[PDB]
């Protein structure tokens, strides 16, 4: 028996106010008029009476979209505050125009009429409001130590965050950008960048800021989509405040703008400069032409040096031929790196400091060219973006290992004279370190070729997904390294008392890299190595067996080894499978825009004159007219976009409501004509 | 394709072999890189078949010898290490060059990590996604293939079996 | 310049027919009347004129849902054939009632008005048609060799298939089952079973028949869902043409009907007969009570034998206690099987024929009980469903191995007298075969426990998914066995010339089960074994090396081995991963209905009196009233279901169309009143 | 015959709640305007 | 004989080919000597 009563009692109005509110809601030109006259004379009705469910007389008159009752209430001095916002949110032009011609609320007090109009994204209401000289407060910069931001955040943090989000939502509407900004493309780019960088700062309101940034990027892409000619697209892309706006969009990570089909057409025509209709030809003749131009890599580079402006000197200046020549030079470098480890060119293996062979003497200009190119990349173009590549770390590692190999070879040549057999050299002979670093640099140089996958149409998205899933490999190795450190600590602590010597063990071998694996858990480094190698099954089971008859210690060690194997394989590897499968499933939707953005960024790196020579040969010693043309193009694009959007806003629901309103008005007019 | 249960299975097999073909390019690039590095590091300590026991020089012996001495043998060793058939002591040289052995073992471990933990599970994710996409349109493809097999037996040409067609 | 003309010219009517058709379409009581009078007198208008887009005057009058023009056209002798079907498909009651009161077509000639009414699933139209004494032709049985089916299929197969599908779609409508059938539950069960079995026969029209079977099953479940009392549910489930209708639904594989919550309540109350509120108690006290009743398994079975109708004799007759006693007896059997291979009970290991030990003497009554229970299961209950279990094959294998072990032990006892050490026994000694078959039967008996997973709430759907994915394991092993046979044939053909002898090989071992693996590909059986064991990495690499210096043969063999390893692991295992992941993703939706059906089928196996004793102790020596009650229950359920369905058929579209029709009729009536 | 059957099936499968609703409002507005003109 | 089916196979019209009535006609042309091959039991079919 649960008793049910209204615990929050609302002060109900008198019966005289109910008649006035019912006359307002039903709609009557005479009953409301005489009710207001009686309220003026006898004071029977409070004019500012309000329903318990937040509905004043003016709000109900707005909800009925009738202008006569609204005009009479406006002339009868009804409380008009917080009533234009309801008409704006209802999105009716007549009521907003009438209220602009002159307690409880459903809107937060920081909302202005222009802000709500921008939130509702109605073109006519926003235009009619901005004609009345309205302004929006400027949101502050993200990192503020000023008093006006810090004190406001300290006093009322929720109101501050709500006000900032409301302002940024008002500024990000496509209609307000199309009306109030003279450069909607650059405004959309900038607002998308600020909203994306601000979503990470305000990590709790991340979804709304990400949605607003996506809205701005979509508006920029849709504004570019309305181009009806190649001249308009060339004017858009070449506008400088060669392809300036495309470089700006690449800077602001506008992947949807970059991967637009007409932008990709213009980039493809600029890429195949010397080949009219490269996509037209057969794949066999394309492969033959690519092979010929690649095999002509000593050519077209000497000709550039001896005659830059000849018939043949301008052949390498085209971007595709430049890319082919660079790829051919790198493949030739890797071929000589393969040839450097062969018996035909490498002899006299028992000298402490050897002079370089012919293959290494040929390798040296390539290494100097790579070093000089990476040095020039630090200066030319800039330094703040050189580290913002994530491929230049690999190049820096390659060049550092090359320099270390060269320096160690020089030291071993100048301080070691004579010959000595290789078995009696010391552990840290400079020659051995040089041969190790050269091999590591060979691995890095041959793995550098993955960056060329974005040019191909089939290996590009594959490399994009490879990066996507390496981002989760990086997360998985933290848990794996914690588990590895835990079990290594435990196993070394259990097993370090039974450490033997290399002399006692057979073949003078102490470690897990022997025929009979010895001292697998004796030291912490060897324990880490053993627990790493047990993942691939290369650690045998008898390494947990000690010389003495300590069967309890052996059993506890084998149990630790089995628990580590279970945790590190059965749980963790299949967890990694599930993680990468989920990440691949998410990225497979947006996998072609990313590849097209990466391919575009690779294409614009070959457009400029800098770095024309391959690394073998790169070490051998009025604005008003453009602004007005862009302004006409923007005017046409904005008009086309606003027309397409304004009738794409026509909806079955709104059309149906409009038809009922027109039918009701016409029936009432016909009834008044008959009566 | 004639059978009702093994037809779409072979269709999906072709669907995922189309992604096997894409995966082997990255795997072959990684294999060539690590083979080049390991052969360059390890070719100085090449022995002869006479000095090695049982006159065997290679990884197909009881005691695996000269795993990274030549480029062909380095490619074979790095291929066979995927299935765990390459032992760990092949990175150990006769001399006491512990730095060279450590760098070789580190290259071998990095290759094992890249070629198994990253690449095989990447291939798992790729083929799982491709199977999920093709599982919708998997019965129309089989019926088209079965029809194409059926019309190859309708004509009079090739009526005799290959024992009796000559 | 592609010329565009109408290649299929349609004979357009004269301008006099256009006026008549426009007057019919617009709606005019006077223009159509005078047009028909002029057509009667001057023969200016053909009354049966037809639009090019398949629209006669009567069809347009049907589309306008106006009965006056339809009545005048009916009185004016307009061609009425193939016009009731349009009114039925449009689903208007008045036009259908009026046309029932008296070239090109959009309907196939095999469609009758009752069949189209059943296809549209409108209750009022179906009722109004079935009141007019209409019949539906009976579809034939699935396997017909009769002339009337075979000749019709030979002359016109497409028409025959379309007619059969149309008839079965008409019979499967819920409204026709609710009206024309006196037992809608049994009719829905039978029709669902025939449609499910007919979908596999007509394998091309499989989707439609499967959809119709699912529709029938959904109708049966929804008819059961309208029960408002436990008495009605007990009347439904106990109706015999104890739980008879539940057994019928289990026979017809009605998983949705069985897994209904009220049926599961009734089954759960019948299952926990001696425990009022078993789900109420704590899990600890539940485990303690289950352990006590299980450990009392010698008890409650002797008491059943000495006093079946005592206080304690009826305790095991309850289903849950019977299940607990059976599980305890099986676990005790497995415990003695574990004890049989211990040194405490097994001694004198060098006798050719041993007498049985005490553990085997205790095992023998359990084996005899299992054999007698499986023999009784063949006779009691029936034989045609004993093979339709897929668990009785396992039981038959266990009992056959038990009988073989007993017979071999008897033979080895009666023909082998004396002692002999185990190393000089022959390869096929009967004792060794007995010990092998006993171990295989032990494996099978301990793996038999998987069938008890459906009782638990967490391991039931897991076993359902295990069966789901074993169904794809079975598909995968065909490709794997084909690949295995191919590579085994090739490797044996290459390697059989270098076969050695066991004497020449060390330790007199010839095979891959030695310390040094020898002759891995010498014979076809050993090649199959080697290629099987190479999947788990247990085959070493030196087995491809021959004694002679045939490096080309060794290289080709190693290349075959590597290709087999790649195909059988990298492609096939990850393909199997993808297949089972997809199958698990599909079955994870319908994974709880399957488990509840399996748990119900396990529960009804303990309800009956047969097999009350555990296998240790099972070898010790008026219908009119029920029909009328069921009829009242069916009347109430059908009325509730038809009311719920008939206003669930109310839709925004139909209500909106009805409101426009009423508004148009009222406005026309008001205009006629004014005029 | 096939083209006639296909065009009939497609042409009334093109009937949609939105288009039918718009057609009904247009017919209602036209009939109300005609009745008003008849009265006036 | 089936000319338009061969044309549709040439143009890779998989939806046209896998239509149920086309598959019926192909199945009746395939089981020429077995009226009702799908009718029989799987054991007698295997035999
Ligand atoms: C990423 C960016 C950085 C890349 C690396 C830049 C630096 C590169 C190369 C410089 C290496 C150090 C100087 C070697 C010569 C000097 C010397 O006497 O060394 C002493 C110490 O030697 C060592 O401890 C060996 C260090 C090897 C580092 C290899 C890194 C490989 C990274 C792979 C990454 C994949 C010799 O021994 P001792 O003390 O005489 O006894
Ligand atoms: C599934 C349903 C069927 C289940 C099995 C029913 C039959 C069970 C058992 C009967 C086995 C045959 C009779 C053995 C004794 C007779 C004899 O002389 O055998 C001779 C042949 O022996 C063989 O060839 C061994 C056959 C072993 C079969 C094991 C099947 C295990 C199935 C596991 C499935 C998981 C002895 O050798 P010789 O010829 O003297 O030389
Ligand atoms: C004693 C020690 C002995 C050691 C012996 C073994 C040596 C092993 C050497 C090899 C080590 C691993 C090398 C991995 C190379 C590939 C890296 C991933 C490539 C890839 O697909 O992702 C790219 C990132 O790569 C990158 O970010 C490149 C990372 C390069 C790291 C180099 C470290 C040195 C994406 O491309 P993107 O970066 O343009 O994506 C957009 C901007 N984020
Ligand atoms: C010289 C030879 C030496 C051999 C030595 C090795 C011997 C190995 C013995 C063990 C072999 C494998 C046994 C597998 C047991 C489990 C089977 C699957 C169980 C499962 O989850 O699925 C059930 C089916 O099981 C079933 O259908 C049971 C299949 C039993 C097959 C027994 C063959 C003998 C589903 O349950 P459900 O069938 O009720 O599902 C609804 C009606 N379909
Ligand atoms: C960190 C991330 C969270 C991990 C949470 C835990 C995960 C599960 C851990 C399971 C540990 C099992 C240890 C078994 C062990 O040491 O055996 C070796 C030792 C070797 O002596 O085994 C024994 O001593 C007992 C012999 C029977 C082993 C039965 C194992 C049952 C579980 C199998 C799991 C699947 C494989
Ligand atoms: C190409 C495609 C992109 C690949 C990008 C990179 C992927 C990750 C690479 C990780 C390399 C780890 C190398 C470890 C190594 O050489 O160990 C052998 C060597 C053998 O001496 O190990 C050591 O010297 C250190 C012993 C501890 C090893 C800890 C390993 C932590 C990472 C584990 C990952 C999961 C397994
Ligand atoms: C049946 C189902 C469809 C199968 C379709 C085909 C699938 C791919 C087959 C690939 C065969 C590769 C054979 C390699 C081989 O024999 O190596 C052993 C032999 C051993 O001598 O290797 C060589 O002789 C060459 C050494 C380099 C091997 C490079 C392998 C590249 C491909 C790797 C794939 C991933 C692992
Ligand atoms: C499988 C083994 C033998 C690979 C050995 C390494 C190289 C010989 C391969 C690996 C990556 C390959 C590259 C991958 C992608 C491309 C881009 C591709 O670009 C185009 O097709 C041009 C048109 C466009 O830009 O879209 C031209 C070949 C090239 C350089 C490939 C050239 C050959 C490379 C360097
Ligand atoms: C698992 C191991 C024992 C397989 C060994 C190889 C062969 C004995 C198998 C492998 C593939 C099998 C074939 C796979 C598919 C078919 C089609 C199948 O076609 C039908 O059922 C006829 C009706 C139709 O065409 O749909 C008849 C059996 C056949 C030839 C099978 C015959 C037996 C084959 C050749
Ligand atoms: C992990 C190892 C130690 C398992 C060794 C084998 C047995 C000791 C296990 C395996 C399967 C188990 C059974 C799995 C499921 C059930 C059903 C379960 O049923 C209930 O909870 C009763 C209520 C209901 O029917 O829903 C009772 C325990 C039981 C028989 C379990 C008893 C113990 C069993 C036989
Ligand atoms: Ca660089
Ligand atoms: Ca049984
Ligand atoms: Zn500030
Ligand atoms: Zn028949």
């Amino acid at each position: 028996r649960i008793p049910l009563q209204i615990v929050r009692a609302e002060t109900e109005l008198s019966a005289e106010e109910k008649a006035f509110l019912n006359a307002v809601e039903k709609g009557d030109y005479a009953t409301v008029k005489q009710a207001l006259q009686e309220a003026e004379i006898y004071y029977n009705v409070n004019i500012n009476c309000m329903d318990p469910l937040g509905r004043s007389a003016l709000l109900i008159a707005i909800e009925n979209e009738n202008l006569e009752i609204m005009e009479l209430l406006l002339n009868h001095s009804v409380y008009v505050g917080d009533a234009l916002l309801y008409a704006i949110r209802k999105e009716v032009v007549g009521a907003v125009e009438l209220l602009l011609s002159y307690q409880f609320s459903e809107f937060t007090p920081d909302i202005t009429p222009i802000m709500l109009a921008a939130h509702t994204n109605n073109y006519e209401i926003i235009k009619l409001l901005v004609q009345k000289r309205v302004t929006i407060p400027r949101p502050h910069q993200i990192r503020c130590n000023c008093v006006e931001c810090v004190s406001s955040s300290e006093v009322d943090s929720l109101r501050h965050s709500r006000s900032r989000l409301n302002i940024y939502k008002a500024l990000a509407s496509p209609s307000l950008i199309a009306l109030s900004s003279e450069d909607p493309i650059l405004t959309a780019f900038r607002l998308g960048w600020e909203l994306k960088e601000l979503s990470k700062v305000e990590n709790e309101f991340k979804a709304e800021y990400e949605e607003l940034s996506q809205q701005c990027k979509l508006f920029a892409k849709d504004l570019l989509d309305q181009a009806r000619s190649s001249r308009e697209l060339e004017i858009i892309l070449n506008h400088r405040d060669d392809l300036a706006k495309l470089k700006v969009a690449i800077k602001y990570h506008q992947k949807e703008f970059v991967a637009q089909p007409n932008c990709q057409q213009l980039l493809a025509t600029l890429w195949y400069d010397g080949f009219p209709g490269w996509r037209r030809k057969h794949w066999v003749v394309k492969l033959l032409t690519c092979m010929t131009i690649g095999f002509l890599f000593p050519m077209l580079s000497i000709a550039y040096l001896i005659s830059p402006r000849s018939n043949l000197g301008l052949f390498i200046k085209k971007p595709f031929i430049k890319f082919i020549c660079h790829t051919a030079s790198y493949l030739t470098f890797l071929f000589m790196l393969l040839l450097a480890s062969q018996h035909i060119v490498r002899t006299d293996l028992h000298v402490q400091g050897p002079p370089p062979t012919v293959v290494e003497w040929m390798i040296l200009p390539w290494v100097l060219g790579f070093i000089w190119g990476e040095i020039k990349e630090m200066w030319d173009g800039g330094f703040t973006e050189y580290i913002h590549d994530w491929w230049n770390l690999m190049d820096f590692a390659m060049n550092s290992l090359y320099l270390a190999t060269i320096s160690l070879k020089i030291v071993a040549y100048v301080k070691y004279n004579g010959s000595r057999p290789r078995e009696e050299w010391e552990m840290w002979h400079p020659t051995l370190i040089a041969e190790a670093l050269f091999a590591i640099s060979n691995i890095l140089s041959s793995l550098r070729l993955i960056s060329l996958f974005t040019a191909n149409s089939h290996l590009g998205p594959l490399q994009i997904s490879l990066g996507r899933m390496l981002l989760d490999i990086l997360k998985f190795l933290f848990i794996y390294c914690l588990v590895l450190l835990a079990f290594a600590n435990g196993l070394n602590q259990l097993y370090f008392y039974y450490e033997t010597r290399a002399i006692d063990e057979p073949n003078n071998c102490k470690g897990i890299r022997c025929e009979k694996q010895n001292n697998a858990f004796s030291t912490l480094f060897e324990t880490l190595q053993s627990l790493f190698w047990s993942v691939f099954g290369l650690l045998n089971l008898y390494v947990t067996n000690v010389k003495a008859r300590h069967e309890f210690t052996e059993f506890v060690g084998a149990t630790m080894f089995g628990t580590y194997n279970v945790i590190s394989l059965v749980v963790l590897l299949n967890m990694l499978i599930a993680m990468m499968n989920n990440s691949y499933q998410l990225i497979a939707d947006h996998a072609d825009i990313e590849w097209k953005f990466a391919r575009t960024k690779l294409w614009m790196s070959y457009f400029d004159e800098g770095g024309t020579l391959p690394p073998p040969f790169n070490i051998i010693p009025d604005s008003l007219i453009q602004n007005q043309h862009y302004q006409e193009v923007i005017r046409n694009l904005v008009k086309r976009y606003v027309a397409a959007m304004i009738r794409n806003s026509k909806t079955h629901e709104g059309l149906t409501e409009e038809n009922f309103k027109e039918l009701k008005q016409d029936i009432s007019s016909f009834r008044y004509e008959v009566l």
